[PDB]
C-alpha cells in the first residue's frame, strides 16, 4: 500500500486527539504543573539513515541498526544536518502537481531509537508514544513490528505501544517520507524541509483514564460572575464508584470545586453519555484574562473513587475571558479589541523549523516590547509550548489549521473537492481538539490561500457547532465569504481599491460599508515588511483608530526565513532561496520579517512599535493630553518624561506620573518654558517610561513617545563680514577657486565639482554629481525577474526609461567674480535615446568665509517615470569613525516611514548608518536633516541623506550582504527629495501618490563648509 | 432523498455522528448522494439520514449541502426534530394535540410546536400514523390540522409496504413470514410489517 | 489489511460520483433517452459461492471458477437464495456493538463472471464497471488482478477496468462481505441481508 499517495488514508492506528496530557498521579504536582513521572521525553541522540526512496530501505533496518547510519539529535529537520537540500518556493509546489501522487524519488529519513522501558510501565496501564511533529508522513515500527502511520506535519500523532514493548531495551524504527499526498495541503510560502522536527515522548496512562476534557467559562452582563463548565470524558470500565473532581485554583488558594459521578444528562431517545460528566463551578468576581493582564487560574481534573483514591490527574491553565462578535465588533470581555498583531512562522536560522523555549521566549518578549498584543500561527498549529507561553505572557492567538493549497489552479481545486474533505477535516478538527482550552487562542482559522470551497463551509460550521466560544475566520475566496466571521483581507490598502476580478481587495474603509456588510475587519496580513519596507504603516493605524470596525491586523511578518551557511573560511552568512542548489526557488522572498533571523531588529520594527503605542497624545498650549488605549489596565507602571530642546540643545525637562484609567484621559500642564537665548526651533519630546521591570520588560523600558514643534525663532542675524575674497583661476579644462588653505575645482568638460582641497589634501574620490536613481529596494523590484520581467514594477519602469543609463550632458558652465565671492553656474540634461529625462540647473557660491552655497533646481519630464530621488552624491576620501547630524533619527527613516524617528542631535558610528538587509539595496537614509557632520565636513540645509562605504552601484549589483566590500572613502548621498519605499505589498507598485516625486520641478539648497 | 445513515442502536444515538473520526464515512454517504441525484426534479428535499441523534457531523454536512445545492431545503429529524441541522421541523410520530414531553427530545403537539418561542420553520412529519396491522386510528385528526394550519404542511405515513417475506410449507404452499421465521435471533417479530399495503401490494 | 474494519477506508480506487451516464455517440439517441451501445448491463447468471468468512475464501477463486459454486441470478440478496438467514432486527445491531470491528464469522459472498468485451473498447476510451448496489462492502478483481474496494450499500461504486480488460474472455471476481464498519451506519429497521 502506498498510503502516502492516498488522501483517503491520513493515518493508521493513530489515537484520538486531545488536550495536553501528563497523567499526574499526584494532584499537587498537577496543580503546580511540575514534571510528571508518567511523561518521558525521548528527545536526544537517535540513529538516522537517508534514502532516496522508501523502496531503497533495507528490511534489516526494521529489526537492526544500520552501521552506515549516523547519530543525530532529534528533533531536527534532516536538511539542517546536510543530508539533502531545503527548498524555498513560494506558490509553485516543490513537486509536480499530480494529486494524489508524489515523486518516485521521495527522500526517506530512517530514524531509530533504542531505549529503555521500566517494567512498572508494562505491568499495568497504557504506554503510548507521542510524535509532536513529523514532516510530512511516516510509518512506525516498534521492536520490528508495524505500529501505524500518520500525516499532517504540524499536529501530534500518538500510538499505543502497550503490546509492542518489553521490559528493558526496545527499539523504534521510524520511516519518514519527505513527500506525501499530505504535501498537497502544505504549500505554505516557507522552506520545504522534513523529518522529526518536534518533540517525541512516552506517556503512561491508567487503564481507566481521562480521555478528554473541555473547559468553558461563561459570564453575566458585567462579568462580575462566571461559571466554569468542564466536560470530562473517560475510557476504561464504567463503574458507579468513579468520580471526577474539578478544582479551580488562584495561586495556592482553591477558589472553587465540584465533584460528580459519571453519567451525562439525557441527550436523545437512547439516553446519554455514561462515560462523560460535566462539572459546573460558580466564580464570583473572576480575575479576567487579556493580553494586557494575563490573569490565570489553575484547573485540576481528578479522576478518582468515591472515597478519595486518585487514579490520575490532568490540568490546564484557565483564563477567564469571553470572545464574541456583537453589532459588527470583535469584543474581548465586552470591549472592542484593537489587534496589534504579527504573523509568525516557526523559524530558526540554524535549526530550521525546530522550535525551542528560549527562541519562543525571545520572540514573545520582543513582540510585547514593541507593542504587539497578538500573533497568528501562520499557517499551522504551533509547537504546544507556544500556546502555554502566550497564555502566561499574554498575547492573543489566531490558531490556524495546517491547510494551504496556493499552488493549485484554481486555488480551490482540492478544497471544493469532497474527496479531500477527510484530509482537510482532520487538520481542522484535530487542531481544535488539541488547543481548545488555551485562553490565548481567541480565533480559529481554516488555513490560508486555498480559495473557497464547499469543504471550508462544512468545517466552518463544524467548529461553530463544537466551539461557540471563538469566532472562525478564513481569508480565501475574497476575505468575506460565508466561511468567515471576520472580514480578514491580505494586503488590502487603506484608501486605494484593487478591484481584481472575483477577489477584489477593497480599500478597508470602503469594505466595511459595502451594502449588507456588518462584520468587523481585521487584516490577517498587511504591511509586507520585506527588506527596506513598512512605508505607509502610519496610514493603517490612523484608520484603525478612527474606524471602530477596523480592528487592526497582523503584519507580515515577524522573522526573516534566512538560513546560515558557511564560507570556505568557516564564517557564517545568511542565505535565502536557491543558495542550497534548490531550484526552482523564489530567492529572497522568504525574508519578509521585522527582525533578522537572529532576532536583531530591522529598522521597521521601531516604526511598528511607535504606531502601535497604547498612549495617544495631544498638545494645546502648555497642556499635554494623554489618552489611554488600554481596555482593562490602569497606567500603574508608567511615568511621563518630557524634554524641550533648541535644535538638540536641552533647555528643560521633567517627569510626571501617569494615572490614566483604561480608555481614560489625563491632562498634564507643563511649567513655564523660558524663551531660548538664541534663534532656532524648540522641540518638545515626551516618552512613557515603565519604572518597574515586568515579566516581559526591564526597568526603564520606553513604551511610547511623541514630538511637537514649539516656538520657533528664525535667525535674522547675518554672518560676520569677511575681509577675504576668493580668487578665481581659469584654465581650458577647469574653474578653480582658492581661499586661504581651501580650494575648489570645477571640471569645465563635465560641469561638476571634481575636487576640493583642505590645505592641499584631496577631499573627493568621485566628483559631486546629480543622482536620480537608487539601488532598488525589494519593493521597487516586486516579482520582476531577469528572465521574467514585470513591466509594471518601479525598477522596470526606471530601467525602460533609461534612468540607470542616463548620461549627463553639459549645457552650461560659467564662472563670475562677485564682490566677496565666486559664482559658478551650471546646467545639465540627462537624456536617453534622444529623450531628455532631467534638467539640473545649479549655482555654487563660494564666499570669503569659505562656505559654498549650492542651489539646485531640477526639471523632470512629466512623462518619464517619477524618479527614485533628486539629490547629489560623491565618494569622499575621508573615512571617519562617527556621523553626527541634526535631524530625524537615530535609526533609518524614509518619507513614508519616519513617524517613529525623532528630531534631535544624533551621533553614531559610521557602521550604524548602514542597514544590513540580507538582500542589498538603498538603505540607511535619514530625513528632515538640517545639519550633517562627517570628519571636517559640514552640510547644512533641509535634506535627506545616507552615508556608507558602499556605492549605490555596488548595492544594486550585489545579491547578498556578505558579498559587499567597503570601497575606498565614504559614499555620500545628499537628497533634496526621496521617493517613498512603500510596502502595502511587495509584488506591485505600493508607493502612495503623495510620496512619489511627481511635482515636475524641484528645488533645494545646501551649504558645504569645514568645521 | 435520504443519505444511507442510521446509527439507531448506538448509545447514546449520536456516539458516532458526533465523533470526527466518523465524519469521513458519513460525508461520503451524503456527498455522493447529492452528486448522483442533484439533477432529478422529483427530489425536492435532502435528508441527512435518520435516527442517529444530533452530532457535529450532521451540522457540517448540513452546511456542505446548503453550500453545494441551495435549490433544495435540507431536513433531519435526529436530536429533537428541530435542531440547527434541519430547515424543516420534521418530527416522527408527534401527535396532533397531545404533547409527549420526553426529556431532551420531546414530541410536542404539532400545533404547539409551530409556535414555540422563536420558532418560524414549516413542520412536516417525516414519519406519522404508524400503519402497523389494524391501524391508522385518528388519521383524520392529522389532516384536519394540516388543512387549518398553514405551517403544518403534512407528513409521510409509516409506511408503504409490509416487510414480510415468502416461505413455503410441507405442501409447498406459500405464507407470509416476519421476524424470527428464519431462525434469526435476536429478532423483532412482526414489527417489520407497518405498511398500508401487504407485501404483494394488496391494500390493507 | 482488514479494510472492512476501518471507517477511515470506505473505498479504494473508486471513481468519483456523478449523475446518470450512458455515453451516447448520437445526440438523437440521447434526446429520446433510447439505449446506448456504450452502456452494457451485466445482469444475469453469475457464479456464486458462500463462505463463513473471508479467510475461508480460496486464492484459486481469483483466477479460476470454483467447481462447487452455483449459477445464480444477479442482482439478488443471497439470503433469498437460501445461502443463509435474513435477520430482522429493529434498533439493536445484528452484530456486537464494538466499532469499527465486526464478527470474525463474517458471511462472505464470492461472485464471479466470465464475459467478453468488443474489440473497439480495448483500443480506445475508458471502460468502467458500475455496481449500483453491493451489501455491505466488497473487493474487486479482474482477470486475477485486484481492482478496488467499496462501501455504502445504497450508492453506486465505479471502477476503471481499462488496464485490466483483455481480448476474448475476462473474469470478474467480487468478494462481498455481509458486515463491515459500514454496517454501523446502516442500522435501519428492516431485514438485514
Ligand atoms: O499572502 C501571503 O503573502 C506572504 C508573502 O510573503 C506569504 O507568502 C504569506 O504566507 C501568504 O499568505
Ligand atoms: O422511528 C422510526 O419508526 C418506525 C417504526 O416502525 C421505523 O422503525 C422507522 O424506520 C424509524 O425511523
Ligand atoms: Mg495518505
Ligand atoms: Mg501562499
Ligand atoms: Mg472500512
Ligand atoms: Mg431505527
Ligand atoms: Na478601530
Ligand atoms: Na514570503
Ligand atoms: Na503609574
Ligand atoms: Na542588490
Ligand atoms: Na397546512
Ligand atoms: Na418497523
Amino acid at each position: 500500500r502506498r498510503d502516502w499517495e492516498n488522501p483517503g488514508v491520513t493515518q493508521l492506528n493513530r489515537l484520538a486527539a486531545h488536550p495536553p496530557f501528563a497523567s499526574w498521579r499526584n494532584s499537587e504536582e498537577a496543580r503546580t504543573d511540575r514534571p510528571s513521572q508518567q511523561l518521558r521525553s525521548l528527545n536526544g541522540e537517535w540513529r538516522f539513515a537517508w534514502f532516496p526512496a522508501p523502496e531503497a530501505v533495507p528490511e534489516s533496518w526494521l529489526e537492526c541498526d544500520l552501521p552506515e547510519a549516523d547519530t543525530v539529535v532529534v528533533p531536527s529537520n534532516w536538511q539542517m544536518h546536510g543530508y539533502d537540500a531545503p527548498i524555498y518556493t513560494n506558490v509553485t509546489y516543490p513537486i509536480t502537481v499530480n494529486p494524489p501522487f508524489v515523486p518516485t524519488e521521495n527522500p526517506t529519513g530512517c530514524y531509530s531509537l533504542t531505549f529503555n522501558v521500566d517494567e512498572s510501565w508494562l505491568q499495568e496501564g497504557q504506554t503510548r508514544i507521542i510524535f509532536d511533529g513529523v514532516n510530512s508522513a511516516f510509518h512506525l515500527w516498534c521492536n520490528g513490528r508495524w505500529v501505524g502511520y500518520g500525516q499532517d506535519s504540524r499536529l501530534p500523532s500518538e500510538f499505543d505501544l502497550s503490546a509492542f514493548l518489553r521490559a528493558g531495551e526496545n527499539r523504534l524504527a521510524v520511516m519518514v517520507l519527505r513527500w506525501s499526498d499530505g504535501s498537497y495541503l502544505e504549500d505554505q510560502d516557507m522552506w520545504r524541509m522534513s523529518g522529526i522536527f518536534r518533540d517525541v515522548s512516552l506517556l503512561h496512562k491508567p487503564t481507566t483514564q481521562i480521555s478528554d476534557f473541555h473547559v468553558a467559562t461563561r459570564f453575566n452582563d458585567d462579568f462580575s460572575r462566571a461559571v466554569l463548565e468542564a466536560e470530562v470524558q473517560m475510557c476504561g470500565e464504567l463503574r458507579d464508584y468513579l468520580r471526577v473532581t474539578v478544582s479551580l485554583w488562584q495561586g495556592e488558594t482553591q477558589v472553587a470545586s465540584g465533584t460528580a459521578p459519571f453519567g451525562g444528562e439525557i441527550i436523545d431517545e437512547r439516553g446519554g453519555y455514561a462515560d462523560r460528566v460535566t462539572l459546573r463551578l460558580n466564580v464570583e468576581n473572576p480575575k479576567l484574562w487579556s493580553a494586557e493582564i494575563p490573569n490565570l487560574y489553575r484547573a485540576v481534573v481528578e479522576l478518582h473513587t468515591a472515597d478519595g483514591t486518585l487514579i490520575e490527574a490532568e490540568a490546564c491553565d484557565v483564563g477567564f475571558r469571553e470572545v464574541r462578535i456583537e453589532n459588527g465588533l470583535l469584543l474581548l470581555n465586552g470591549k472592542p479589541l484593537l489587534i496589534r498583531g504579527v504573523n509568525r512562522h516557526e523559524h530558526h536560522p540554524l535549526h530550521g523549523q525546530v522550535m525551542d523555549e528560549q527562541t519562543m521566549v525571545q520572540d514573545i518578549l520582543l513582540m510585547k516590547q514593541n507593542n504587539f498584543n497578538a500573533v497568528r500561527c501562520s499557517h499551522y498549529p504551533n509547537h504546544p509550548l507556544w500556546y502555554t507561553l502566550c497564555d502566561r505572557y499574554g498575547l492573543y492567538v489566531v490558531d490556524e489549521a495546517n491547510i494551504e493549497t496556493h499552488g493549485m489552479v484554481p486555488m480551490n481545486r482540492l478544497t471544493d473537492d469532497p474527496r479531500w474533505l477527510p484530509a482537510m477535516s482532520e487538520r481542522v478538527t484535530r487542531m481544535v481538539q488539541r488547543d481548545r482550552n488555551h485562553p490565548s487562542v481567541i480565533i480559529w482559522s481554516l488555513g490560508t490561500e486555498s480559495g473557497h470551497g464547499a469543504n471550508h463551509d462544512a468545517l466552518y460550521r463544524w467548529i461553530k457547532s463544537v466551539d461557540p466560544s471563538r469566532p472562525v475566520q478564513y481569508e480565501g475566496g475574497g476575505a468575506d465569504t460565508t466561511a468567515t466571521d471576520i472580514i480578514c483581507p491580505m494586503y488590502a490598502r487603506v484608501d486605494e481599491d484593487q478591484p481584481f476580478p472575483a477577489v477584489p481587495k477593497w480599500s478597508i474603509k470602503k469594505w466595511l460599508s459595502l451594502p449588507g456588510e456588518t462584520r468587523p475587519l481585521i487584516l490577517c496580513e498587511y504591511a509586507h515588511a520585506m527588506g527596506n519596507s513598512l512605508g505607509g504603516f502610519a496610514k493603517y493605524w490612523q484608520a484603525f483608530r478612527q474606524y471602530p470596525r477596523l480592528q487592526g491586523g497582523f503584519v507580515w511578518d515577524w522573522v526573516d526565513q534566512s538560513l546560515i551557511k558557511y564560507d570556505e573560511n568557516g564564517n557564517p552568512w545568511s542565505a535565502y532561496g536557491g543558495d542550497f542548489g534548490d531550484t526552482p526557488n523564489d530567492r529572497q522572498f522568504c525574508m519578509n520579517g521585522l527582525v533578522f533571523a537572529d532576532r536583531t531588529p530591522h529598522p521597521a520594527l521601531t516604526e511598528a512599535k511607535h504606531q502601535q503605542q497604547f498612549f495617544q497624545f495631544r498638545l494645546s498650549g502648555q497642556t499635554i493630553e494623554v489618552t489611554s488605549e488600554y481596555l482593562f489596565r490602569h497606567s500603574d507602571n508608567e511615568l511621563l518624561h518630557w524634554m524641550v530642546a533648541l535644535d538638540g540643545k536641552p533647555l528643560a525637562s521633567g517627569e510626571v506620573p501617569l494615572d490614566v484609567a483604561p480608555q481614560g484621559k489625563q491632562l498634564i500642564e507643563l511649567p513655564e518654558l523660558p524663551q531660548p537665548e538664541s534663534a532656532g526651533q524648540l522641540w518638545l519630546t515626551v516618552r512613557v517610561v515603565q519604572p518597574n521591570a515586568t515579566a516581559w520588560s526591564e526597568a526603564g523600558h520606553i513604551s511610547a513617545w511623541q514630538q511637537w514643534r514649539l516656538a520657533e525663532n528664525l535667525s535674522v542675524t547675518l554672518p560676520a563680514a569677511s575681509h577675504a575674497i576668493p580668487h578665481l583661476t581659469t584654465s581650458e579644462m577647469d574653474f578653480c577657486i582658492e581661499l586661504g588653505n581651501k580650494r575648489w575645482q570645477f571640471n569645465r568638460q563635465s560641469g561638476f565639482l571634481s575636487q576640493m582641497w583642505i590645505g592641499d589634501k584631496k577631499q573627493l574620490l568621485t566628483p559631486l554629481r546629480d543622482q536620480f536613481t537608487r539601488a532598488p529596494l525589494d519593493n521597487d523590484i516586486g516579482v520582476s525577474e531577469a528572465t521574467r520581467i514585470d513591466p509594471n514594477a518601479w525598477v522596470e519602469r526606471w530601467k525602460a526609461a533609461g534612468h540607470y543609463q542616463a548620461e549627463a550632458a553639459l549645457l552650461q558652465c560659467t564662472a563670475d567674480t562677485l564682490a566677496d565671492a565666486v559664482l559658478i553656474t551650471t546646467a545639465h540634461a540627462w537624456q536617453h535615446q534622444g529623450k531628455t529625462l532631467f534638467i539640473s540647473r545649479k549655482t555654487y557660491r563660494i564666499d570669503g568665509s569659505g562656505q559654498m552655497a549650492i542651489t539646485v533646481d531640477v526639471e523632470v519630464a512629466s512623462d518619464t517615470p517619477h524618479p527614485a530621488r533628486i539629490g547629489l552624491n560623491c565618494q569622499l576620501a575621508q573615512v571617519a569613525e562617527r556621523v553626527n547630524w541634526l535631524g530625524l533619527g537615530p535609526q533609518e527613516n524614509y518619507p513614508d516611514r519616519l513617524t517613529a524617528a525623532c528630531f534631535d542631535r544624533w551621533d553614531l558610528p559610521l557602521s550604524d548608518m548602514y542597514t544590513p538587509y540580507v538582500f542589498p539595496s538603498e538603505n540607511g537614509l535619514r530625513c528632515g536633516t538640517r545639519e550633517l557632520n562627517y570628519g571636517p565636513h559640514q552640510w547644512r540645509g533641509d535634506f535627506q541623506f545616507n552615508i556608507s562605504r558602499y556605492s549605490q552601484q555596488q548595492l544594486m549589483e550585489t545579491s547578498h550582504r556578505h558579498l559587499l566590500h567597503a570601497e575606498e572613502g565614504t559614499w555620500l548621498n545628499i537628497d533634496g527629495f526621496h521617493m517613498g519605499i512603500g510596502g502595502d505589498d511587495s509584488w506591485s507598485p505600493s508607493v502612495s501618490a503623495e510620496f512619489q516625486l511627481s511635482a515636475g520641478r524641484y528645488h533645494y539648497q545646501l551649504v558645504w563648509c569645514q568645521k
